[PDB]
RNA sequence: UUUUUUUUUU
RNA sequence: AAAAAAAAAA
RNA sequence: UUUUUUUUUU
RNA sequence: AAAAAAAAAA
RNA sequence: UUUUUUUUUU
RNA sequence: AAAAAAAAAA
RNA sequence: UUUUUUUUUU
RNA sequence: AAAAAAAAAA
RNA sequence: AAAAAAAAAA
RNA sequence: UUUUUUUUUU
RNA sequence: AAAAAAAAAA
RNA sequence: UUUUUUUUUU
RNA sequence: AAAAAAAAAA
RNA sequence: UUUUUUUUUU
C-alpha cells in the first residue's frame, strides 16, 4: 500500500445496493456414464452449498466443457461427446473429443450462441453426455442469478 | 455473431476451484442506543441472505455507515465510526452529521493494505455511535 | 420552404404495415403492502391509458421505480425489484433508498440482449417490496 | 456482453407522457365511382386495424395514392388527387397515369408546413378521381 | 497445383462431429384460402427434400414470401406476414402489393437477435394471408 | 440492434435450391485385419448419421487415417493409405507410424484437382492397412 | 517491495523532540442564548477529547461555525461570529443564514499571518450569537 | 526461407 | 548503477 | 530482462 | 479511465 | 492485452 | 453525440 | 447518410 | 493472415 | 495541483 | 525534490 | 527468372 | 466491399 | 447572388 | 446542379 494507517471516507448519500448479486463461475462436476447410453445433465447439478450456489434458483449456462475422468475400456482410446439440449429445443449435435494417447483423457466443449442464452432451473437439463469411460468431468462456465 | 452452437477445441483438464473468493459490498443495518457504542460483529457478514453463508472468513477493506432512522427532536443526525482490530483498537471517531435534519448523516474509513487480513464470525469490525436509533452499514470486502 | 402543396412523383406500391411496432415508456403505478412481494403484472402494459390495448405482446428492456407515497413515520423509503423471467426466476434484489425523509427511493435494472423475449398478459414482469404503500414504475418496452 | 441482469442507478422521477404522438403511413382503400369525385374522409385514419383509436387529431404531412383495381377495358389507369383544406380547397388536381395497362396508376402531393394544422374525423383529405373503382392510399401523417 | 496424390503429415486425432449444424434456405409452398389466415407449421422446414430430415429443431433468422398463383379477376396480388413467438405472438401484419396484376406480390421480415431461439416441428412460424390460393416462402434459418 | 422484427422490402422471386452441396469432414472407423488390406468403402460417407444419404454421390479432397485400437504388444502402431481411383488405382502406401506406443499412429493424403471427381457407394475410396484392428477416418469430401 | 525485515544503517545520533507542535481542525459545540453573546474560550482546545491536554498554548488560524440544533418556529437559522484578539478586540459581525428552514446555518473568519499569535486557556477565541440553542465549531489551530 | 536427384516453362 | 548467490516474474 | 533477500563493487 | 476478485478471449 | 460480472478509485 | 423502433429525404 | 416522432446511452 | 463450398449485405 | 506541521526518502 | 499522516487552499 | 512432383534445411 | 453456419491452409 | 412556385435540362 | 417564366429577398 501506501498509508500504513485508517484514513476517513468522505462518504455522500446512501447508494444504490443489491444483497443478492449476480457471479460469474466455471462450475467442475462429475457425472456417471454408462456404455451406449447417453446421460442427461441436470441444471440442478450446478446448485449447491459446494459451489457456494445454493441461494441461486436460475442460471444462464454460457459454455460446457467435458473431459472423460476415468480410464477407458482395454485396447481403446477415450472418447466424449456432447448434445445440447434446450427448451426450446433439442440439438442433435455430438461434438465428440478423441485421446491419441491411451493413457489421456478426451476432451470436448461446445459454446451457447446469445441467442439461447436464457435461463435454466434445476428441472431442466443442460447436455447429453456419451462416452466410453464411466465417468466424465465437466466444467461449465454460467451466470448464477 | 453466432446464431448458433459452435465447437470449442478443449484441451487438458484446467485448474479448478469450486469454492472461490468474492469481492463483495455487503448491506445491513445494526440497531444504536443513545450514548452507547455498538460493535458490529463479522458473523453479521456471512448469511444465506448474502449468498456467504458458505465463508467463515473475509477480509474486510472499508466500511461506510448512513444513519438509518430519524434524530432526536430538534437535532441533526450523526454517525461516528471507531476502528477495530484484532492486533489492537484505533480510538479515531470518524464522525459525519447532517446539515439538513430530514437527511442522512454519514462516515467512512478506509483499512490500510497492512491492516488487511482476515476476520471470523467472534470478531468485530468496529464501533458504531449514534443519536439515531438505527444504522445502515455497506462493508466492502473480501470473503475467502 | 414551399408555400404551397407539391406533386409527388409516386412510383410503385411500396410494402406497408397497418400494425407497426412502438418503443415506448409506459408509466404506471402498483399498491405494496408491508413486507410482502407484489408481482407486477405484464396485462398493466396493454390498455387504452397508454394507447396499447390493440397489442398482446411486449419486449421489456429495462424497470425503474421509484416510491409513490411517503414512508413510515421516522423512517427512509425504499424499494427493492427482483427481475423474474418464464425460464427461470432471478434471486437479485436491486434496492433504492432515500437519504432525505421527504424523497423519493429509486432504482431499476436492465434485462439483456439474450433475455428480451415476449411477454403476454397473463405474465409478470418483477417483484416489488416497499415500505410505501405505492410504488411508480416506468417500464422501457417494445410492443409487437 | 452482458448475458444477466444490471443495475439502473435511477434519480429522480422523470418527465412522463402515457399517451405520446407517433409518426405514421397508414394504408386503406377508398371505392371510387366513374365520373364521381370521392371526399376521403379523415375519420378513416383513426381506427384500431391502425393502433390508432385513441387518437381524435392527426396533422397530414403528404398523400400518395394508387389504383387498385384494373380499370375499364381498352384504357389505362389513372388516378388524380385534389387537396382539401378546412382554410379553403385547392383546384389542383395532381395526376398520374399508367403506361401498361396491367400496372397502377399513382400520384402524390406534398403539404407545406404552413398548412399542417390538425384536422379531425368530419374533416376530408383530398378528393380522389379514378377510373378504376378502388384507390390505394398511403397518408403520411403525425397522430396526436 | 499439383497432379498426383501427396502426403499428409496428420497429427493428433482431431475434435470431430458427425451431425452439424446447416446455414440454410429453405423454399416451400402453402395453401391459402380467401380471407382466411394460414399457420406456417415449422415441420415444413423438416424434409428429406431439403436433406434436412436429421434435424427436430431449427433457428429461423428471417421470413420472406411470394404470392404463387395469380390474383383474383380485377386485383393485383398481395401476401401479408404476421410473426408467431412461443413467448408471444406479434400483431404486425407486413403486406405487399404487387403494381402490374400479372406479378408477384412479395414481403418479408426478419427476427432479431434476442428472438432467434429454436422451434420444433408442432410450432408455428408466422401466419400467411392472401388473395392468392398459393404462396411460396423462402426461409432462412439454422438447422441444429 | 434492433430488438424486434422489422420489414424486409423483398423483391422477385429469387433462384432456389432446396438440395443444395455440402462440403463435409466425415467421421468414421473401419475394421483391419493383420496384413490384409481393407477397401474403404464410398458408400459408408452416405447415411443417416451423417445427415447425409439424401446424396448419392460425393468429391473426396483429402483422406487422414489414425490407429483406433492400441496396436499388438511389443509393437507400436502402424497405418497405411493406398489411394483408389476408378481411372486407375495407385500403388503408393502412405504410412504414419507411432512413436510411443500407448499413442495413435497417423498419416492421409491429399487428392490432386485433376483427379477430384465424383464418387459412388459401389466405388472405393483407399485400402487401408495397420497392425490395429480398427482405423478411424476422417474424410474431407463435397457431397453433391 | 521488500517481505523481511532489513537493515538500516543509522548514523550518528539525531535532533530529537518528544513533545512537537501539531496543525489540527478542532470540532466542539457551544451553548447559545437568545439575544446574547457567547465567548468562546480557547480553554476548550486542550482535551484529552482531543489529544491536546499536553498543550498549553495554540495558535488559531481560522473558525468555521455551523448551527447545531433547529431554529425558532417560523425562522430560518443564523450564527454571527465577532473575531476577539487580545490586543484589541474587533466590532466584526461574519454572518451566515440558512435558506431552507431545515439546514444549518455556515459562516467563518480567517485570522491573517500578523494576528496569529498564541492564546492560553483564559483567552477567548469570538463571540458567537444565533437564535440556535447550540452552535458548532470546526477551528483549524496549530498546537505548540 | 531454399541447395542436390527424376519431369514441364523462362 | 552493474554483477554473483537464493527466490519470484517474463 | 525487472524486482525481493544475502554479498560486492561504485 | 485504470486497478483488484470470478469468467472468457488472445 | 480487450470484454462481461462484483468491487474501487476518478 | 451515437444507436434502436415509426416516418421522410438522399 | 441527414432530419422529424418515440426510446436509450452519454 | 491470404482461400474456397452453401446463407444475412455492399 | 501547491503550500504549512510531524515522519520517511534523496 | 517525491511519498505517508494532520491541515489548508483549488 | 517465376512453377510444380518426390529428398538434405529455415 | 464482408459478418454468422457445414469442410481444407496461415 | 440565393431561395419558393410552373417549365426544361442533367 | 444550370438556365427560362412569375415572385421574393439582397
Ligand atoms: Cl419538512
Ligand atoms: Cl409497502
Ligand atoms: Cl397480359
Ligand atoms: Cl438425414
Ligand atoms: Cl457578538
Ligand atoms: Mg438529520
Ligand atoms: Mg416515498
Ligand atoms: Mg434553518
Amino acid at each position: 500500500d501506501n498509508s500504513n494507517v485508517v484514513t476517513m471516507i468522505r462518504a455522500g448519500s446512501y447508494p444504490k445496493v443489491n444483497p443478492t448479486p449476480t457471479w460469474v463461475r466455471a462450475i467442475p462436476f462429475e457425472v456417471s456414464v454408462q456404455s451406449g447410453i447417453a446421460f442427461k445433465v441436470p441444471v440442478g447439478s450446478l446448485f449447491s452449498a459446494n459451489f457456494r450456489t445454493d441461494s441461486f434458483t436460475s442460471v444462464t449456462v454460457m459454455s460446457v466443457r467435458a473431459w472423460t475422468q476415468l480410464t477407458p475400456p482395454v485396447n481403446e482410446y477415450s472418447f466424449v461427446r456432447l448434445k445440447p439440449l434446450f427448451k426450446t429445443g433439442d440439438s442433435t449435435e455430438e461434438f465428440e473429443g478423441r485421446a491419441s494417447n491411451i493413457n489421456t483423457r478426451a476432451s470436448v466443449g461446445y459454446r451457447i450462441p446469445t441467442n439461447l442464452r436464457q435461463n435454466t432451473v434445476a428441472a431442466d437439463n443442460v447436455c447429453e453426455v456419451r462416452s466410453n469411460c464411466r465417468q466424465v468431468a465437466l466444467v461449465i462456465s454460467c451466470c448464477f442469478n
